[PDB]
């Protein structure tokens, strides 16, 4: 979003766009899913950290590098950059790490069916399973849940790199003009409290919102090939794709209408951060002299911090209506949408649990993003101070 | 945890735990449930938005209030303080807040099996319910979201003006006593940098802990009496209360060992943030002076903060570990206990649903704590910061 890092914002995120687009289309359905080394499609190896060796999933990885390389390649010759491996190969590792550890949660997701069934054999007839199997089953879970942590760990290591070499690429940038760009009110807090704050905050919200977007990408084909058996929506009639378009909707809804219903509050934080600043000046030059310091200065910059921060409070009520009740709804959204479908008797048991479990598993990802806005609306803040510095 | 609130701080906190012993000794087991007006014992309203203004929930009320204004009371006349008022009864109506909710999402859950119950008999038989059923059981539902929003709203505002009290109490105190306190490093940034991120922190990381122990005090008599048919834990042997000994324990381990583990984090960013005040106020100093702004002095001081920064990057490999490991873990704890009752054939299927559903409800509440965990190490970081600067 910046210039210190990305060659050309301009055409950067264009061809990125315009590449990932074609890269997809050719693996997905173009035709482009034909494996002559070894046949691993529509036969993969069962649930166990070994999973993630079958031939299938090093095709993948070669795909993937071979698609980042080209792209790289080009970039590097038409515009050269001073960060460019970190800005292009660190958003390229994460974006992959991030896919990878949705896969290693869908394994998990998937190991339990078996252990209830074998749990259910067990209590309706005892002789036929002992204690040996139910240790087998916990240490192929143990298996999975060790390359779960150790590739987290490294994710969060170099998440926190990439995002200080992004600080220090901004602080250098700003402070290369700094004799022109000192006359703006409130610069010394931009190129220093506004930096290290955007960096803090992307760390926590980037991956997260990454993360919610890959979660449903993920579970969309199963979506898609289990909408045979709605014909029928509650208030809507009869689309040719029921659950992919309720859950696209739902999801984009729940984080779009309240961004705009929102849209006022990063507005007013920018006021209150100048009003801070104004105060945190004085005590500054007051540090040394002892003449300024007086009282009644420091009452007047706190009666402004007060009354720019009850109307901050303020603002919140009518957010909060729209927020708590989006959670509060969303509970129940996945069995509001079966109402028609039980009356017309054409599901049956079991594919409910289905249709449930895969809603709930969608919802996990979107809560954690849902339930702390604070961050966002901070992060926003900063953006347009940011921005607004900039020129 | 301060003295420009909370009257004598030595004292008080004591007699609030006293006093909150012997009412709560009173109304559980203390015989003191007894309820002449009405009999509202052994037998409440269905589940419906009125369950809130039956006699039971009006004596509750009355009880609270009447405590509460004892202790209130007492201490109004035994020592005055200017902030008597939010300090004490702010405090109060936040934790009857926070409980109210609790019981709203109890209520939510209770709703759930008999709407399954319907749902279950008209996939069996479908000629004995119709759809004017499920409208009036929606409707109920949307009866109890409606509450549970409005009070949500107002919880979010109070707790927002009651931190903002504190946050004024703070800075009043402070800048009463500036002159013989300014001579101390980064004075500047104690009272306003630190007092802002105390207040939004707390804001945000206080509910959440109340709410977990409020979760789990609400959810324990269950498992005290769901735990006569669990005679033996995996690695244990036989204790005679099993699921309330794991439960407990599993928790508090999960909240302390981690604090333990990561006890030498909050150490680091005390620095941090030393060398960031000692980098801003030379910026400051140059918003002005333009011979105050020269390269290499911001060079140097740049060149500590990433040194340090490094540094506490570091020291989260190890903290990771095990907090991802438990994260992990921790979805197959409830199921890990009941290997042995399995095979002794003591349980019956159906209570397997009710163990693991009680704990993992009781899971959901330390999950968004233990998810953030930054924040805390930010909260204890200013704690220190203030508590090395007061004296
Ligand atoms: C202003 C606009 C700005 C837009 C900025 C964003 C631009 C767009 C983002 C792209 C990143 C994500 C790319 C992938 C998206 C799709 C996510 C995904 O998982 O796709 C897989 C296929 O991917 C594929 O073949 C696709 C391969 C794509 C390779 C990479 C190309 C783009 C490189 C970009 C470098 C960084 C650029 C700058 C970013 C800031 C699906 O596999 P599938 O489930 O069948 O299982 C196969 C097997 O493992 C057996 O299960
Ligand atoms: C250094 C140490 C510092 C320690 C600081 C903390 C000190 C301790 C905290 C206490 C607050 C919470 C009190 C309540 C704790 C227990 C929580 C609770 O829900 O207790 C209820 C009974 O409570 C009761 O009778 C108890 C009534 C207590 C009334 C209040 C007394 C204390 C007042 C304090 C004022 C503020 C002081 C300063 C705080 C910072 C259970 O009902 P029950 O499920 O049967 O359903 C009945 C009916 O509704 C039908 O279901």
């Amino acid at each position: 979003m910046f210039k210190s890092f990305f060659p050309k914002p301009g055409t950067f995120f264009l061809s990125a766009f315009v590449w990932a687009l074609i890269a997809v289309i050719f693996w997905q359905a173009g035709g482009g899913d034909w494996v002559a080394r070894i046949t691993g499609a529509s036969g993969q190896i069962p649930i166990s950290a070994a999973r993630f060796w079958s031939l299938d999933f090093l095709i993948f990885y070669a795909y993937y590098i071979v698609c980042v390389g080209l792209f790289a390649l080009f970039w590097f010759i038409y515009s050269p950059h001073r960060w460019q491996y970190w800005s292009i190969l660190g958003t390229a590792l994460i974006i992959f790490v991030t896919w990878f550890l949705v896969e290693v949660g869908v394994a998990v997701n998937a190991w339990y069916a078996p252990f209830y069934d074998l749990i259910q054999t067990a209590l309706s007839s005892p002789h036929k399973v002992t204690i040996e199997q139910f240790y087998r089953e916990v240490g192929v879970f143990l298996g999975i849940a060790l390359i779960a942590v150790v590739i987290s760990v490294l994710n969060n290591f170099f998440v926190s790199h990439y995002v200080f070499r992004w600080r220090t690429a901004m602080n250098e940038y700003y402070m290369a003009n700094w004799q022109q760009l000192r006359h703006i009110e409130g610069a010394a807090q931009r190129v220093q409290e506004d930096t290290m704050r955007f960096a803090s905050t992307l760390e926590n919200m980037g991956v997260s919102f990454i993360n919610a977007i890959m979660t449903l990408i993920a579970f969309l084909p199963v979506l898609v090939t289990l909408s045979a058996h709605v014909p029928e929506l509650p208030i809507i009639g009869h689309i040719p794709y029921g659950l992919v378009i309720a859950a696209i909707v739902w999801s984009l809804m729940g984080t779009g209408l309240l961004a705009v219903v929102g849209i006022k509050l990063p507005g007013l934080e920018f006021k209150n951060q100048r009003v801070e600043a104004a105060y945190r000046k004085e005590l500054v030059y007051g540090e040394d002299d002892a003449t300024r310091a007086t009282p009644p200065t420091v009452r007047e910059l706190f009666s402004a911090v007060r009354k720019n921060y009850f109307r901050l409070y303020f603002h919140y009520m009518y957010f909060n209506i729209a927020r708590i009740l989006y959670l509060q709804v969303d509970n129940v959204f996945g069995l509001f949408l079966l109402f028609p479908s039980i009356v017309a008797g054409t599901i049956t048991l079991g594919l409910m649990t289905q249709i449930t479990n895969v809603f709930g598993q969608v919802r996990g990802a979107f809560q954690y993003l849902i339930n702390s806005w604070t961050t966002l609306v901070e992060l926003m803040s900063i953006y347009k101070r940011l921005r607004s510095f900039e020129h």
